[PDB]
């Protein structure tokens, strides 16, 4: 059947947010990001 991957992703979300994040940051920061180590990036940037 069809599968794949729409919008942002939760691993990289509950991932950051695992390390001790706000999911605002997180969602905005995959969004923004692509990557997942961008994403920490955003965050690191973001404490």
């Amino acid at each position: 059947g069809s599968s794949g991957s729409s919008g942002v992703n939760q691993q990289q979300l509950q991932q950051l947010m695992d390390m001790g994040f706000t999911r605002e940051h997180a969602m905005e920061a995959l969004l923004n990001t692509s990557t997942m180590e961008q994403a920490t990036e955003y965050l690191l940037t973001h404490p």
